[PDB]
């Protein structure tokens, strides 16, 4: 375990519009420093000894196949989570085979949230025990809530420890629910193409402090 | 427009101990913050209040300790309904009080009864409640339904569990506030705070008073 103490760390992503604004810019050029930052943090994570970085990008992707090589030989684990069924059949070929390509990786574990939303996500897994009610494999009453995180996205690595957003908003956005229920919660006004790893290693030290 | 606002109420414990005094001197403490906050929502034309008895003390604490202690917080606003219903509010616990001792738990529905035709401010006494819970009794509802052939899996969406959930019937949160200093949400609600402003506090509760409670409305009507 790291002295920060942080094994999975979600972050919300926002400011990428208003930095762009600030400079005189369009939005695009804030979403290229934004995908910028998002390398510099995943790279900061898997050299600190994180175990999973999970990533929300607030609007307030086709890049996947421009950045799965480098993970790769970062040796991260990518996995996309979200509702991914309304993408077509041949987006999610490639998102599978970038999950397939690294899969076998032993760093950082990067999800990344595309059509995701907090809601969705409680919502599929109470499909997934309602499913098995109706086959007669589970009774209503055996389901309890240690069932059901055993459903939801992400049960099958360490707990959210803390939740990051940036911007200045203060809110969740229907990002992760389920999951945050003991997560610590950590509002920065930097926006996210400003977001360096200073300011990273400010949130977890924030969170060794506070826990 | 903040239609409903909920409170995370912690710190009346370390409040005690900066006062020098025992925890109950802070939970008496906690109970007149209470009466403040529930005059100053009705009184600012809030729409719900969603309060939740709540301590960081007793993260480390068994199920069955933590339910004795919730219903004697219960016990205790049992004098304040009379009054409550004069003043036109609407009382619902909301939590898991099936193992509350009975006369308590026929005292609660009376209280509930008693006032459920006002309408005034909608105050929620969260009681040995938590989010995920909330959310588990009513997927328990539909998993029942789907049992009995009732209800298809794939007809279960959003708007279907948001129908199961409490406090489905009122506005939609609006702003969480937690005062004590702590920055999360400790299992309070879940699937009822994805878009409402989060406001935290380092006040403790027995010191949040009606300025406060305004910085709070003020931190949502910038945002």
């Amino acid at each position: 375990l790291p002295a920060h103490g942080c094994r999975h760390v979600a972050i919300i992503m926002d400011g990428n519009g208003r930095w762009a604004k600030k400079q005189g810019k369009i939005r695009a050029f804030g979403h290229k420093a934004g995908a910028k930052s998002v390398r510099r943090a995943v790279s900061f994570a898997a050299n600190n000894g994180i175990e999973a970085l999970t990533l929300y990008a607030f609007s307030s992707v086709w890049a996947l196949d421009s950045e799965v090589k480098s993970l790769h030989r970062h040796n991260v684990r990518l996995r996309i989570i979200g509702d991914t069924s309304r993408f077509n059949s041949r987006l999610q070929e490639r998102i599978r085979k970038s999950e397939a390509l690294t899969a076998g990786n032993t760093g950082l574990t990067l999800n990344i949230a595309a059509n995701y939303g907090g809601r969705w996500d409680i919502v599929q897994g109470v499909r997934q025990l309602a499913e098995k009610v109706q086959q007669g494999n589970l009774q209503p009453d055996q389901i309890d809530e240690e069932m059901l995180n055993q459903h939801v996205c992400m049960h099958e690595l360490a707990p959210v420890d803390l939740v990051i957003r940036t911007g200045g908003e203060h809110r969740i956005s229907n990002f992760l629910l389920w999951q945050i229920a003991y997560a610590e919660l950590y509002f920065t006004d930097v926006l996210w193409p400003d977001f360096d790893e200073q300011d990273f290693e400010g949130a977890l030290n924030a969170f060794a402090n506070r826990e």
